[PDB]
């Protein structure tokens, strides 16, 4: 698996592989990995699946409770921030999980990454992060230009994971991508996105 | 030992691979992977047999104090949340276990398989579990159908088993069916699978 | 050393090992790795001596209450889950001792046998506990029918301990058998069982 | 793998079960087991298959040079002493098999075990050898009878390498027996001894 | 790493991966794996280029020698055979790698297995060597009937291999396949590959 | 340190050293390797020095403390249940040493020994403890009867425990024998004794 | 594994414990330890079977030699040392092995013993070499005399063996026994010897 | 390292070396070895330095915690059991320290030996503790009389001390002795003891 | 393992250890440990035991060559340096001894020390090699003179190594001492020595 | 272990550590680890005692064979090449030893070191070898003068090994300084070196 993540100028596009396989044995194959933290801010998560389905069910919870409480929809960096302690906190027990918080809120769009130990980094515009993670970041810097949109971004999405299931043995070939892009929170599911890439060739 | 699952438009189909070692302990064919976590639901259970009986007794008691307490029909959703929360906090007390929960229940029919680590794996599709997942993934993935007859569900996990039969020499032996259509439990049995072969001279 | 305990027509026939060794020395040959529970419900143990002695008192303790408080001879399935309970509950330093706990009850027979982490698997018939349990369970297998006396059952169980034990030097010189009639609980002591094996070898 | 060998009163019954180098998975229908050293002189192995072949080759290029050197057939003693000597020089190359050559000669019928880093002890008629060595010699000497032909040593010899077949998963499906009946030199072949194995239930 | 082959009633087919499997790397952009050792004898490795290329001109450098001798052809079975000898020299020099030797020969056609610890086992017509050996072995059994030809015959070698290379994608592109209808010594070569497995998509 | 106990017919014998070494460390140049439980109570210990001296005490003044509380004194039996369950509590620390608590009671006359993980079984034979076991087990055995009196017993102590000694540096030295001879509690003392073996010696 | 040996007055007599290792399996009914070096010698032998067989037969060959070159027969002493310097100098057949080559001499009757580092040394008493040894020296050397007829050291081999098995709960079996008079050369058969260990415990 | 502790019969004698080595290194002129517990106390120490000193604090003030709540003087036994239930608690936090606690009080004179695994009793005389113990242990026993007075006792400690110079130099330039009369309590100091061995050389 | 070793006025003396146990047996039941290199020469051994009985054959035979061939008897210098360059050629197998080789030679007496890789040094006073040597030292100087008898020298050697028993693993009572005064090759043996050490109380 | 060595005006002065002590192993208190290699050439050794010895004995034989076939007297400069030579073709059978060849040959004064491992370095005047030699080199270098004599020489030498000796545990008495003074040969030995450290006292 590979997350990669994109900051737009309409909203926030971020993907995963939501189907990773190493050698013949499916480690993951309609995995839940793109989960919806809040209205307009989703999670995705490359590294193991137990880690990241416990830390999941969590932070959504967190989210929904700090618009209850403060009246305020939460931002990316609050919500960023909180889990960061947790993973700080309890490294009595081990994570192996990269997070990729982001989205939309009333203050603009930021993309925030935790850490397998902890802490919390702002994402100027591009990470690439995951087994694939090399792979993956080139293309994105490459076609990085300041002017991205979603529909920039989509497509920008797809090619840098394509270009990762065929330089790696340790990724899916069931790409997922969510969009967000301030008027819906529309997730393509694995068929849409692959169909896509498989009228490249393969 | 290996564990299949399957979703059915007109119930949920799951099935079962005994025979319990435990070194150089051994145990009959008789030993079960079946527990029925609710009337119309089940559990089957693949990896330690110590590890699987005594959360079985634990998941029991939660459903029928669910069905109590909140006045309906348990269902797959609420199980599979407190198992995977339930298996992080006695991680401590590492149960090393891979579950199917799964049924009928009143928000439809659906299944979550749970992770040793409080994993959970989205199922409505394809899911292998067990240590025959190699094996068992051949089978049910080449006739597969989402308006499969419950009868065609157990026959086609009894062939995906049959293939784990043959890696299996001494691992693993006997076949368990769940049948759940809402009706009926109904179990395979050992036995059909071996007149087969005592009618057959090869 | 192996035990076995298995299901008659009319009570439960159980089988122990006498005369153990610890380092080049003999250690027991008037210890007891049978266990009275109640008049009528049995406890074999096969394992290590300090773990089957010890985790005895516990069984029993739990056995002589329940009669004073429920007014009630205990059920088998009753006496294995608190079995099972124990070993979960101390299993950082864990009981390591394979348990066999038949016996007849108001309820009829069943036998569970406890795993060492907790966790009981009901097995109806053709069990035993032990290391030595692979050949005993082959002898045991052939000849046992659904319907066999008490009488048989001893012979039967004799002639599997006889088998394992030349294999081991575990289960010590001089073999005891245990017949649970529904009346009596008749223990042979090994100088009427030795005498057997004069109708076998030496 | 694992072995017998049965002396008979009209020929020598030697037996094998298929397994084969190919990732530990049976290489075809058939699989060499079984090696014509002479006209009336066999090879079966219990242990490494290509070290297996490769010391059958050696064995069988001398055994076919004593025959042509000294105007005189060999017997079953002399081509027991060759290995043996054979394989003590040629251990500085890895070796590791054990080897039961035996067939009938002019002194009259026998089966020498041959053990890599030892001699060649005469074997009367039992002989067992192998991991699957403890169940296969149990059955063997129960239904011995030193007046056995070949007939019903050829069922012997399958239900024996069954029994160990089912107790460890090292070994492979479908058995080969090999018949020298002094006159002719038959290998049956893997369909015809099907047959003999499936009027059990498998 | 992974090969294939199938005995045709026409030919020899056989195929092989044109760039050796690092699990994340390739050895280079185009490599070669599939060695003529005469103008009807192909062999194919698997296991490491550097080992297999290396004895694969030893083997056709005698194999030239020998023909020449006789005048005449040698057959499959001795390309075989010597190899196996080559092979024991370098066990006292060891290298890890598993031949294919298969082509056609005066007395018929077939496909000879030669393994780095010895010997060789004649394969009647189903073949793999490596450790995806066993997937590619089940889907080469489907459509195999003595009655395939030529032409099918290099479309099920590609069937079978792609069940290694259908979870993996670094790797599914370089592909070779080795024919020999005796009238030609044809090696498709990865674009003609590339339209067989167009059909299978990846 | 090597320590003894047998159960006669009118009493119980129990021989002791009174040096403590740990192989050729000489621990102290005299110990007391007995403690007095009780009057006519005695435990001998075999193990760790440390832990036999520390534990002495303790064992002592809980068993006063029966006597003072009941008006009756603690019987064999309750003082070795007793004293098993505080070395289970002291298991999950290094502390392995064999305890031999006995001495007479209205029950008869009776040793228990006492296990490190706890569990107390009774010897109403022979038992030794200690690194010069195997060669006092030899002496003590051959002349041992259930009629074999205190007078009889203590000549037979004093051969077996000289067996480990002569031959031995890894023994202690001083042979102290401790009679209870149920109306006195008499302690030869290290000189008499040795001049019971000094028959080879002047 | 241990031999024994006395040395009697009119002949020398020596038994063995046999067991084969493999760890899976002992074989000991159809194979022996005793070998004749000379035709009134022989030479018992502790390790494996197979490792004796190997071993012996060159003993065996050279004894032959020297018999037929001098025209008088080689004496015990003179084959003892012949075999301490095959053990020293071609140990690039290592062999990790315990030898007794004793028997009747024109120079006496004796027993000598040689190490696995070589050097011959000679008791003409008792000897025992295995582990076993001092388990066998209690009635062994008791009842040893310098006045030992044949007829009395073929009985008080087979006790000292059956003293060694008596800590073992049957394990080790495999009793054989030669008889060396000079007028006879007795090599037993398990079945023999089997009829005088029927009068020590039937 | 080695500390001295013997009996006299109007005073108890203890000694001391001082200079603290590693083998490379004079790490110390001069380490506290040496205590006061009591006025007529000592505690002398063998075994590490650092433990040695932190634990003569605690043990001087609770034995004048003695003085000071029981009115009475301390005891050597009620200071020695003391300590070891400290040690004995307290052995899992570092300590590796062997305490001799003599002197005379009311109770008498008596030397306790203290373990820092738990210990507590008791030598009538003569205590090494120490390393350089065996060579002190000789010369010890032999010139020791019941009646040996103080100034023959402090010659005996110096020559004991002086056994273990020479087998490790560590004992030299400076070894202190202590004599103990109820009395006095005199500290002799290095030099002054020193000296008496010095003046072999000239 | 340890020798003792001392040149007397008129005489050497020289002995060693025996009654311990090798490999798992007891070493002396008749062993040689003093070997005869010549009339008025030995050789006693402290290391590897079955080394030095083989390598005793080579030193004895090439002492009786040096006899034989330079018509000159051998000096005590010869036989130590020959030793020397046995022991660097043994540099690799088991055969680390460390050997005192004595006798009467032109030069008058003495006893060269030889070290494990060969290295002669005269010693015309005490000598001691072995673990055992500061032990032996120590009673050696006591009543060691310049001029001693050659029969008052046998007694003190016999004491010191006694002494030695204690600080070696075990070791027994009976051990080989040998006197050579030119008038005589004695070697005492465990009955004479017996009695030696029966002076030396316990 | 340590060496020193200085060069006067018609000198060289060495000298050893005459008694090694390693754990509590003497060598010989008589040891050599000085070698006279020629008439006024010397050998100091430092390292293993062993490999010393043997090594030298052949630089002797050397210093001799090069002396007649030259006919002139040895190079300081030759035997020093001529050791290291030796040394590093002899790294199959290796001296862990650190030689300092010196003395007075017609070249004049001068003394090298060589390593274990091969190599002849020259040192101007003072040179220090072995694990003293740091402190050896500054006590060495305060008297220091070129044109110090033999007289003061032997003196200064003693203060470098005897600061080594005292600190270490390891030695602590037995020394040998050697004059060559171009007219004498002399060995201090232990005993006369006591006294100039019986100057500086303790």
């Amino acid at each position: 698996t590979t997350t990669v993540g994109l900051v737009c100028k309409d909203g926030v596009v971020m993907a995963t592989e939501k189907r990773a396989t190493m050698g013949n044995f499916i480690a993951s194959k309609a995995a839940k990995k793109i989960y919806q933290i809040a209205d307009r801010m989703a999670m995705t998560t490359a590294g193991s699946v137990g880690d990241a389905q416990f830390l999941a069910r969590i932070i959504k919870i967190e989210a929904n409770l700090y618009e209850i409480r403060r009246e305020r929809k939460p931002t990316v960096r609050a919500i960023a921030t909180l889990t960061s302690n947790l993973l700080n906190s309890y490294r009595y027990f081990p994570y192996l999980v990269q997070l990729l918080i982001g989205g939309i809120d009333s203050e603009g769009k930021s993309i925030y990454s935790i850490d397998p130990i902890g802490g919390a980094i702002e994402e100027k515009d591009i990470v690439a992060t995951g087994s694939g993670s090399l792979t993956a970041y080139g293309v994105l810097e490459d076609r990085f230009t300041p002017e991205i949109g979603v529909d920039e971004a989509v497509e920008l999405a797809v090619r840098a994971i394509y270009s990762a299931m065929k330089r790696d043995s340790a990724s899916g070939d069931g790409i997922d991508v969510v969009k967000i892009t301030e008027d819906e929170f529309y997730q393509y599911s694995p068929e849409e996105v692959e169909q896509i890439l498989a009228k490249f060739r393969k």
